[PDB]
């Protein structure tokens, strides 16, 4: 009588269940490729409690529609992970995936089984990886022209693309700062502060860091050249056993001595402090207002309770040593910067370490007129400051504008001639998948895309050129490499894997067992 | 700050609108798909009422499942139009008509415009149509063998089946017998009577009619041979005026004289009918119980309130005219026929009319255990009165199977080289469509379609066998027509301009406006 | 303290009102662009019972989205005037309005009163009439190749455009047939019947009438030819005094005398039927069961309960009189036609009056193979009948795919040269709101309006062409003439007027007061 598996469950079978995948990708896919490339447009995306995002970027879209659908979630995954392994390429990645789950069903509709297709998107992947490294010119690490390109490929269709060139020279200049003695980039030490102003052009590069904390008392000096900086990060109040203490008092007199030998103790900081031969005193925990008074008569800028992090990037710039025991604080723990000044910026009252010498941390200052027009130059800022770092790091590019896809796409249909059996099928529906980049971007520039492939397809054919793409304003195939449009080796190895293998793995499936 | 257009209203325009159709009509092809060919499978449909409905029949089940969408719907009739010109195929309809928007799909996403789809399309209609006249053989409407054949295939995979033989002999004799002198099949003069019995075997060919009624007083003859049958729609009761008419009487003898008068007018009209020679009669209005008793004595067979359609068969059967004037019946109005009988069939008296020499109305009397076994007995057995009328009339048959639809795929493609532009991807994608019939044949066989492609493809080529089509039992790629598996040109004819028609209505749609 | 007008109402003054009219105008204009033209695309509408309707048809879209907002309802008179006086240019009319509405925003955002606006259209308006006076090419009203390439060119874009051809020639022969001898075209007296069939290519033009009557006895013959035909619209029952009439009846045998008078009467008005030649009877009213004998006796085919509506076009085709007195029927009111068959047709029994001589009425039978399919072919044929009969009424055509709103545009350019003060503006305006349709021809067929325009514009400066127009295929300007893209005069004068008219009364709004 009874029934087995819930009652309160939706189930999805076979074809429903392949259907039921293969279209929440294709969806999830659509609503992006509208994003895709130099004439790409923007969504508005408004959450239930009336805040807005206006963006091009493909994964923020994608996690600011609050996705339910357990398929789409999947895909939702690519983006994701092209962002964390790259910052760049996520609509690209997404919209791969959607077409390669479009090619499995043309297969499926004639009946060739999952696994057979699967089996052969994974033989095509694994050439496609192979042929990208054979496809991608070497860069060295130091080529600062070379990664300004590739840098202004990231910004272009962006609408902080007005100011590409500018930005292109400040995000390669940050990023080559921060590069460590291992040749990586942490993208976590190029700080972005977000600043409204006068316009984007306001933008700039900070050797050093901004505080928003302000000096601890208005009698310490505002502006210091050349200072030397120290970094506490104990405090400067009275210390305190750990073992419980108390004090008694029976003798009248001795009240004040116990007094003065806490002021005694204080002023005996400061004396420590100030023969290390600093000016300046960043300190993570508090200080006492008597210190305060001490330090501000040394003439020593002095800030109380910063952040952790601020104190960890505020060494990084200055060379200095964050210090625990006063006691053993020496010159050699300074660090040095050119200017600390605090003054004010879009009203707000900050102190500004800058022109440091050489700064293992930096700040980019992106300003703009509003505040949502300066958050999607700060997006863009992000996708490039990836791609170089991925570029400095790899030392490999690759030719834009679908180039690759369509060199990618035609030697994989040579592949596929020694393919024997119905896995061939597959690696062709692979093949073909990936035109869907050249296809986007000339649907999305109002041309034909079935005639600019025809003409795109036959300058990679015979020994024709693997950089020829469509210039979506001339309507010409061009010469990408010749015309500065690259990207990062890194960007088509990760969306083309991350595509494959979600797919793939959506393809694996035949029941779907939805509960509630 | 009114909204235009109704507020209570939904809305689904380009990509959206053509989503919506296409999934519709896919949806609807692919749950009748399964029934299908040779093994095809039924479906049992279950009311809001509780009743039950088991058949293979497509369009039995698509009206029966009460779809609401509206683009379902427009395929819904594509399987009504088929139903009505044929009689057969309204599976095979429906499912290229989902094949077409299928393959339509994928040539939109390559951004085909619609309008350039749909001109593709006719193009391929128009040469399909012409194509399946130089297929089609030429067939004698006298032809039993070649119409028995036609018969047999048509109940294949019908469970109905099993008696393939013995009905479709008496299908040719029931549709053979009806066809009138300008070579036409009225399937309205082939009454199908069912009736529960001992098996589907029991089921026969009666030369005449089944009259749901019974004599009108037991004192008449229950049997009667080499009878002549009187025809009558006027009354046999007393005539009375149009204008209105009243009897005063004054004098008491003067009382009885009335009611002789008009007992005398009853036997009058009785005795005009025995004059005629007539021992057997059906009336269509009421006899008066005086005249009733006058029939019975004169040994006069007579059955009353004959339904309006009775009559009409009954005379089509034994060559009687109906009479409206009892004064103006003679002779040569009377009908003829072999036996005339009441009794009992299933435990419901009725009255046999049967034997007739050259019937032009005929009864199938179908016979089988349990009303919903014989419900769809009838179902087949109306098929195939479909295909062999359809084959009387057209002289025109093709070889079933799937060979010719492979046929008409390989000519199409050949057609399409010729096509200059974008529009040959529509002709190819017409031509690829039909292959789903052969494709859906093997796949309910369980057999391989893509391998099995291949073969009956290979079999067409070159200067082949345009009857060459895959043997769901054997496995092997056979000649349909030296099988003995043919089909009316019709059913494909329409099948496919129904497809073609309805399938370019949808693709023509870019804005979908659903109220309420 | 109460208030003085209505408290449950809303109010829109000025800028509000002017925003709540324009905007309702624009957004109904821009829910039909998308089906004007030759790659124009359709609609499909539900309505709240789950009617499906899916047409190209202007007027009928905007009929069946019910739409409640005051404004529209006004645009939408445009388009059922248009549909009133020319049958075709729905589309056009309503997207000139909506077009004349947004350039009149442009004015008044400028601060040019509205009243100044509207003087400006009307002079517009009034010159464009006078242009398009000029514009004109005269043309006979028996030119079948003219009036061919007006039906042609109507149909063109619809759907049915793949049976442009035929269905041309049998429009141009229905409208030709019925042109009464002052030469004008009632659109009514071409019957139009809609009947599932093989396909459209079934289509075909009836010298006759088709009647949904049987004949009312089986007796009578099915079909005749050379037939003499008989309209009656008095009944063949026994005739009944106005003033209240008894019969009283005394003596037995006067009983029978009264009822053979009756049949008397009955047999003398099929006698005097007979006498006056006739074969074949069409009767408005009922006919006794008795004389439905005599007539069959008379080898007389007979319908009885004819509609009104039929018995007046029967009597068109036929050139029968109509009478209401058998006794005064004579052989000079008898009809005459080649052929009366009762048939079946979509497996419903008519009876086919055809081959008639010069039939002042005459049927087009529409054919194809799904009634949504059939419905839109009729809809496009009404369009056609609609423009050869404006053509034929008119005598003047001018040439189509945009080069009249061109070449008229540019003209009105000129005229507002001389146009002194503001209204020139207005004027500049109404000229330039013209364009839009050729733009949205250019833009509905892909293509870049700007450029054509500007190519088109060029092709008819100076003393050029007319004619000159956007092919939307080839894609160059061509003689729209030469390649018989015309449309009768009097749709592009109506469409200005109405959209001008309908317009300038909603700029002169500046006030609305709705209510609950
Ligand atoms: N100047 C250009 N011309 C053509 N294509 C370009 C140009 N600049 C960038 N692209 C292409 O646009 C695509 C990336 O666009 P974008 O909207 O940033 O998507 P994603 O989120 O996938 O990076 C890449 O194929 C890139 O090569
Ligand atoms: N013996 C057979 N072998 C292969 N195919 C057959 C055979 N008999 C019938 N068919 C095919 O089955 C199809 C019709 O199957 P059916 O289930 O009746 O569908 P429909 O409702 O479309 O007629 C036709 O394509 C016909 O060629
Ligand atoms: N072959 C053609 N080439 C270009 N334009 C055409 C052609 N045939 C018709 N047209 C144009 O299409 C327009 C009519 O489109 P249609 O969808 O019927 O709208 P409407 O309902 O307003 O008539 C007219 O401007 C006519 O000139
Ligand atoms: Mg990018
Ligand atoms: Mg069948
Ligand atoms: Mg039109």
């Amino acid at each position: 009588q009874p029934g087995v598996l819930p009652e309160n469950m939706k189930r999805y079978m076979g074809r429903d269940a392949q259907r039921m995948n293969i279209l929440a990708g294709r969806i999830i896919a659509e609503t992006v490729r509208s994003t895709l490339g130099p004439k790409g447009m923007d969504k508005m995306l408004v959450d239930d409690l009336g805040d807005v995002v206006v963006t091009n970027d493909g994964v923020t879209i994608l996690r600011e529609m609050s996705v339910e659908h357990p398929a789409a979630k999947m895909l939702i995954e690519v983006a994701k992970t092209q962002e964390k392994e790259v910052g760049d390429g996520t609509t690209t990645a997404v919209v791969v995936a959607g077409e390669l789950l479009r090619k499995a069903e043309e297969l499926l509709d004639q009946n060739v089984h999952p696994t057979i297709v699967v089996k052969g998107y994974q033989a095509a992947a694994q050439k496609a990886q192979e042929l990208l490294k054979t496809i991608a010119c070497e860069v060295g690490a130091q080529d600062k022209e070379i990664l300004t390109k590739i840098a202004m490929t990231s910004i272009t269709g962006k609408g902080a693309e007005k100011a590409k060139e500018k930005l292109a020279e400040i995000i390669v200049e940050a990023v080559s700062a921060v590069v460590d003695d291992e040749g990586k980039v942490d993208k976590d030490l190029i700080k972005i502060e977000k600043k409204s102003g006068a316009s984007i052009d306001d933008t700039e590069l900070i050797k050093g860091v901004l505080v928003d904390k302000e000096r601890v008392s208005a009698q310490m000096p505002k502006k210091v050249t050349d200072a030397k900086i120290a970094l506490l990060n104990c405090a400067i109040e009275i210390k305190e056993t750990e073992t419980d203490a108390e004090i008694r008092i029976t003798d009248p007199a001795k009240l004040m001595e116990f007094i003065e030998q806490e002021e005694k103790m204080l002023k005996d900081m400061v004396a420590e402090i100030k023969a290390s031969g600093a000016n300046v005193l960043f300190c993570q925990k508090g200080i006492d207002d008597l210190a305060q008074h001490y330090l501000a008569k040394e003439g020593i800028v002095a800030a109380r309770r910063v952040k952790k992090s601020d104190m960890e990037k505020l060494a990084k710039a200055t060379g200095a040593n964050v210090i625990t025991n006063i006691k053993d604080l020496s010159a050699q723990d300074l660090g040095d910067a050119g200017l600390v000044e605090e003054r004010k910026i879009s009203g707000d009252s900050m102190i500004f370490v800058e022109e440091c010498k050489h700064p293992k941390a930096v700040t980019m200052l992106i300003r703009g007129t509003t505040e949502h027009v300066i958050e999607e130059v700060a997006r863009a800022v992000d996708d490039a400051v990836g791609v170089v770092g991925c570029t400095i790091e790899d030392g490999r590019i690759v030719s834009g504008g679908g180039s690759t896809e369509v060199e990618l796409s035609m030697k994989l249909r040579e592949y596929a001639e020694g393919i024997s059996g119905r896995e061939q099928l597959a690696v062709r529906a692979f093949a073909d998948a990936l035109e869907v980049i050249p296809r986007t971007l000339a649907e999305n520039a109002g041309l034909d895309a079935i005639e600019i492939l025809v003409k795109v397809r036959a300058a990679h054919a015979s020994n024709g050129n693997k950089c020829a793409g469509l210039n979506v304003f001339t309507g010409a195939v061009e010469d990408m490499c010749e015309n500065g449009v690259v990207e990062p080796l890194r960007v088509k190895t990760q969306a083309i894997q991350s595509a494959a293998e979600s797919t793939e793995m959506l393809l694996r499936i035949d029941d779907v067992i939805a509960a509630e």
